């Protein structure tokens, strides 16, 4: 800029400094490598691999790095990357987002940092928009990264996991943003290790981020899978359980336990025929909807804790008293009150996982990605990701006319008034490119066109390859492409013979999109490097940008004015007024994915606990002590409930504990009265964590030492993956019910939080309880093989903007 | 913790092992300066500083500069520094929170890493809360800073900039968090370099800083100041405008510029008995009311551009047409028009500078504080300053006995309760400690003591010292103390003569405060390591975190339950409700600030820019270049707008773009019709900036060569800084008026953020054309002395969470 303003540009000229200097200090030893051979060039890669090991940084081998990428590829393309370039690839080194303006070469360019990082052997995922261009760039790209002797991998939806595996195990992977997701998705959800496709995220480039980062980041991506139409047991469950009413089937006054252990429970349990008592086929399955359904009826109250409704049932904010907005009990409790009280039980999808694209990009050691447009948002970047943006030069200067937006009274106007234009070019020689928003629009000119004797090709985003071919040649002489929402993106134009005198390209924008960015995209596909161009929008006073504005006072000034008489008209203004329009309207996205994020943020940190204990139960050498510090840590929940705030040392209720522990860790007496008495609270743990040990070791040594490893991690997969979905649906529910009935002032990402956190308490508890209820009382039957909790099949999908 | 959730931990787990390890690196080393000489030590920190010069990091000499702090204080003071304290010093070193529990002496703490950073020179400010600690501690520690021979000062309001400037010239400062805020303030308005008190922020140790960047950061910090009942000027101003309408006194219909210059304008102005035409004096003064006053007539339409009311004069936003909420026009335009339309124009304090604390201790190259309760916002801290809450252990494990809080029906039987207590222990020689959160609450209680017969002090935030030496001994056998708001902050209790075998201290919350955070710093007052005390809150069915709570339907179950019949009662869920309750008060705070914050960053920006110029024109040996810079840029915003959008090149209006430049950056003729013809808007700017080359030149020979470059700094200071000043104002009234009118869906704060930006753009613009202006035009009379606009005496206070 000019004058005192220029300022705000300083913390990125400062960087675009080093990156000038450096390019030209690439330059310099241009001559190391011009002259040698193919095979002396490849051995590079090595010296570098080994100079790494030795103790050396990216950042040091860089120049040479780049050097050798640099030759590398004129000898396979025949094409040497520009200064400007290679400012880029350094860019995206510092792990930045590199705004080269569209058609700067930004595929090439991602080859040198792509290949510097990939030497580690760490691996780099270089992530498109779309299957088309991810396979193109890996097919061509690949020739490069290959010739300098480097593995290259290309991930897709139709691959087994096998080949996904084998795609991901590459010193560098191309895939699809989703698939990436996806991927890290289902990579949780995996029962052996060896199941997973990917290798721990390292460094990602994201070819046009914008359109990932932002625009593919508006929803989240979930997993889901039904339940196979169950119901029957829970009518079951709930009839059965209402029989035993005696005191030979227990409950807690103090933990609420529906301890059913008791002969009565079991013996007249096994009457339901439930193939007798085999304790691990039906105990972890069936004797769950019992466990379940009898609390519904002894702990659970109609009116107390619950209420029944029209809309089924509720909860009770205890202390408050209020209609707990959107919130349903874990482990399929609120099913079992449900057929309590005769109400329909409900049996949708379950959300098995989900994550945000923001918080999954976030996850790498490093990211960088490039676009021609980005600065728009360099807050959000910025923000976010912490990548800064940097608008890197052009190689040859801009010559293209971009005019300012022409307004009309009437869509009808506006649009007959596109289809002149096209005629005037169109007998001229002139390729046009009109760019529609909506399908609708596309062909409404499509009609106009026709009707006109211009002949023309419309592309409306399919098979990307088919418009991608039709595309490319769209700036020859007699080129008339309609594009929908830039259904060409990524595959560039070039100048047809001729047609280089006859003026350039000459896009025209039907309308403005939402994003200056991406009418700013539009504006793009012209000029490529020096190349001339006309770029054209057209606007109306009819359109749902203006309309949504509320820009029907200025619609007035006009026609009061007797201004749709001059019809086409520029007032700097009302374009200025658009730009505003255009703003608000993003800053609203920014807005909506701004909170997309805070309500997943309390996810992500549920995640990393779950996610990493999950890993750990799966890297299971060792788990016993785990099992144990669990056992322990359900243990010393109930020793610490039986003891409150200090209430009375030895006249706390040393004879409920004792007859509990007693009843479900260990089998009836063992622990009494005396065995704990005139002992702290602490003291107390030890004593008894110690008889559990005891316990414990007898099983190792009567139902197979190592089987028992594998018991543990069924057990404990079983128990976390079983409450994990849940509790996860269960998030996913709430997420979008507490925006349901809340005047409580407080805001309601917060209420989220704190309820968010406080299941998630519950469930850890829930998980460590059923863990030790099981592997000390559980019985080995049959094949203890790891098993799936997802039932029947699973859908993995990204919802609509809503 | 046990189970699963330990993971949580592992982030702090990590880092407070490496602090293990490096305490005992540490004390390993006790012998290399336990047997020495004072003078040796002496030594030490110029062996260091010398080290360092060399190239070593804090990092590298960090422990045995903690060594020798840590020896330097047993000579000193006789404290020989725990394994706990630095591991305090440490992580306070990493530029983090030292959650070290009230009484683990983090006083003595920030020594080692202020010692440490405070040897390159570069300054370390160590603040706190208020005056008296600032001082006491700046003694205390001062004598082991001293000891190792480093500079020591203190800042307090009542000392002269130059004491100020001495204060912060030491190698370490003690400081209240708003000195150095309002410091680093003033330290902005300075007109002569030398006049600045601070030096750049290098490092700053808070103590206690949930006080500080918690609480005391729900406002941000003001500089007013009025104006000095000039009303008489704008009203001359309006009534002599409207006179001399005639082409002999030119507009713009393209620029809107109310030029005065002709002879019809200047000389019927010189006859207001201008003292002339002394350009200098009163141009800059004077002949700016006129040229608004002129503008608010010619330019300025009664209700196209604004509109009338009884609530004064509105803007009408352009393209929506729109009461604009709150803004008013630039440079008191706004009060042209006024006067111009009879309406009262106002003259109240305008706001001349402001910061947030958040925004200021943000400037540092570092930032680390210390305090016992932190982890409850740990969220806040590692978010807004990236410092992340590590909970140091305690020297000697805790004995000390916290009482679930008791609760009652009214607010009567709750007190009346607490005084009973205070009696029991009174009689018995345990010391008292009642918390009170208001005024009236700890006289209350005063008088139910004094009825009593129990002798006591009370203590409400007043020279701190007074309570300080009263508190001191407030843990002594007939100790009845009351403390307002914790009001003996920092001074800890030592246990009395006996007192040991009594009890311990016993502290009493009369309630809870908003936020754990401080019932918790009551609760730490008690068990000073390892001793033994009893915390017991008070609460009843009637407090205002109750009734806030919307807490009805339980105050009623308890009555129709006849509950406030057993009256004390402890139900864990109801204490559980109101940690919830706290929590979200805290959590509508939070929202507050991260608010505050947001609408100041939209500030900081401009700052920055601003801020930096300032400093520049300072820096003022090579001006010049700037000036013409300035100069440039508003000229080239004249030739684009005579030339726009490409609207037919020589076919543009080459004739009032030629009459302008040639009469407002020349004097008449000089630029005409063939000087400017056939030339690209380029091609022209650096034509006549050629001129203006030309023309600036004759002036450093003709006026004074170097009595110009202070003519540069004067004009381009008066510019900024009226210019500024009113923005900024301006920018306060905006963000709180703001929040009126405003069904436009958007988010207030994105108005803001545009809006904000848009004038500030303006701004630049005035100030450029301003500084312009008068380098070509302005004459020189006498003294060419940079002058201040502030008018008047100022006032630097804190508004009250409104
Ligand atoms: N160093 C180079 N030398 C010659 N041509 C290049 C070079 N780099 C890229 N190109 C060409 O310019 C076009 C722009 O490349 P592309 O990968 O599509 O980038 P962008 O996203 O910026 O349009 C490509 O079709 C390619 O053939
Ligand atoms: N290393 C030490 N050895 C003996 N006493 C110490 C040591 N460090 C601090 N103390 C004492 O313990 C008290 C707590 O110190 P203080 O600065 O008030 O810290 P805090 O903010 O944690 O209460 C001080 O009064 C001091 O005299
Ligand atoms: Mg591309
Ligand atoms: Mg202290």
């Amino acid at each position: 800029m000019l004058g005192i303003l220029n300022k705000m540009f300083d913390p990125t000229k400062r960087t675009l400094n080093r990156y000038e200097k450096i390019a030209n200090d690439i330059d310099a030893i241009r001559g190391d490598y011009e002259n040698l051979s193919d095979d002396a060039l490849k051995h590079k890669t090595i010296e570098f691999k080994e100079r790494l090991e030795k103790g050396a940084t990216t950042d040091d081998l860089l120049v040479e790095a780049f050097a050798v990428v640099r030759e590398a590829s004129r000898r396979v393309t025949g094409m040497f990357p520009f200064k400007v370039q290679l400012m880029g690839g350094v860019a995206l080194h510092d792990g930045n987002i590199a705004e080269m303006k569209t058609g700067e070469g930004k595929t090439l360019t991602s080859t040198l940092p792509v290949y510097l990082n990939a030497l580690t052997g760490k691996g780099v995922h270089v992530v498109t928009v779309n299957e088309y261009l991810a396979s193109r760039d890996a097919e061509q790209m690949g020739k490069i990264f290959e010739f300098l002797g480097l593995t290259v991998g290309l991930n897709l939806n139709s691959m087994s996991k096998d080949e996904k595996r084998e795609a991901y195990a590459a010193d560098i992977t191309y895939s699809t943003n989703n698939e990436l997701g996806f991927d890290y998705l289902r990579d949780n959800m995996v029962l052996y290790k060896e199941q997973m496709v990917q290798r721990p995220l390292h460094f990602a480039v994201i070819d046009e981020v914008d359109s990932i980062l932002i625009d593919e980041a508006r929803t989240p991506l979930i997993i889901s899978g039904q339940a196979a139409k169950s119901t029957k047991l829970y009518v079951q469950a709930n009839a059965f359980v209402r029989t035993l009413k005696a005191e030979k089937d227990y409950t807690y006054d103090i933990k609420t336990k529906a301890v059913q252990l008791t002969e009565e429970g079991m013996t007249k349990a096994e009457k339901a025929f439930g193939i007798d008592n085999l304790f691990d086929v039906k105990h972890v399955a069936l004797n769950h909807h019992i466990n379940q359904a009898l609390k519904a009826h002894v702990a659970m109250q109609k009116d107390v804790d619950y209420v029944v409704e029209d809309g089924q049932v509720v909860i009770v904010d205890s202390f408050t008293g209020r209609l707990m907005k959107g919130r349903r009990y874990s482990e399929g409790l609120h099913q079992a009150i449900e057929a309590k009280e005769g109400l329909e039980i409900q049996n949708e999808s379950m959300t098995l996982a989900t994550i945000t694209f923001q918080n999954y990009f976030r996850m790498y050691e490093k990211l960088a990605g490039m676009t021609g447009t980005a600065k728009t948002e360099e807050e959000e970047f910025r923000n976010i990701y912490n990548m800064q943006v940097v608008t890197i030069p052009t190689n040859r200067p801009v010559v293209r006319d971009d005019r300012p937006d022409l307004i009309y009274r009437t869509m009808e106007g506006k649009f007959k008034a596109v289809a002149e234009d096209v005629a005037q070019r169109y007998m001229t020689g002139q390729p046009v490119l009109v760019g529609t928003v909506a399908v609708e629009t596309s062909e409404l000119i499509s009609k106009l066109l026709k009707n006109k004797g211009i002949p023309h090709q419309v592309l409306n985003a399919k098979n990307h390859e088919r418009e991608a071919q039709i595309i490319e040649e769209a700036g020859q002489k007699g080129a008339v492409t309609i594009a929908t929402n830039m259904a060409g993106r990524g595959t560039d134009i070039k100048l047809g013979e001729g047609v280089k005198e006859l003026g350039g390209l000459a896009v025209v924008g039907t309308e403005r999109h939402e994003s200056r960015r991406i009418d700013n995209q539009l504006r793009g596909r012209s000029g490529r490097q020096g190349d001339p161009g006309i770029t054209q929008f057209y606007l109306s006073m009819e359109d749902e940008l203006m309309r949504r504005f509320g820009a029907e006072r200025t619609m007035a000034m006009l026609d009061r004015f007797g201004m749709d008489d001059s019809t086409p008209i520029q007032s700097k203004m009302v374009s200025r007024a658009v730009e505003s329009s255009q703003k608000r309207v993003e800053g609203n996205n920014f807005d909506s994915r701004k909170q997309l994020l805070q309500y997943d943020d309390v996810l992500r940190q549920q995640r990393e606990v779950i996610y990493k204990q999950r890993f750990e139960v799966i890297d299971s050498e060792n788990l016993r002590e785990i099992v144990e510090n669990m056992i322990k840590s359900s243990l010393e929940r109930a020793i610490a409930a039986y003891t409150p705030r200090e209430e009375l040392p030895e006249e706390w209720k040393l004879d409920g504990l004792v007859d509990l522990i007693n009843t479900t860790y260990l089998d009836e007496g063992a622990l009494e009265k005396s065995d704990i008495f005139g002992k702290e609270p602490d003291e107390m743990l030890e004593l008894i964590m110690d008889r559990i040990i005891t316990k414990y070791n007898e099983k190792e040594e009567q139902f197979g030492k190592e089987q028992m490893r594998e018991f543990e991690k069924v057990i404990v997969l079983r128990a976390v993956d079983s409450k994990w979905m849940d509790h996860i649906d269960a998030m996913d529910q709430l997420r979008q019910g507490i925006h349901l009935r809340a005047y409580a002032q407080t805001n309601p990402l917060r209420e989220y939080q704190m309820e968010g956190f406080a299941m998630f308490e519950h469930m850890i508890e829930s998980i460590e309880d059923e863990v030790a209820k099981f592997v000390m009382k559980a019985e080995i039957e049959n094949n203890l093989e790891r098993e799936e909790v997802v039932q029947g099949q699973t859908t993995a999908h990204q919802p609509q903007e809503g």
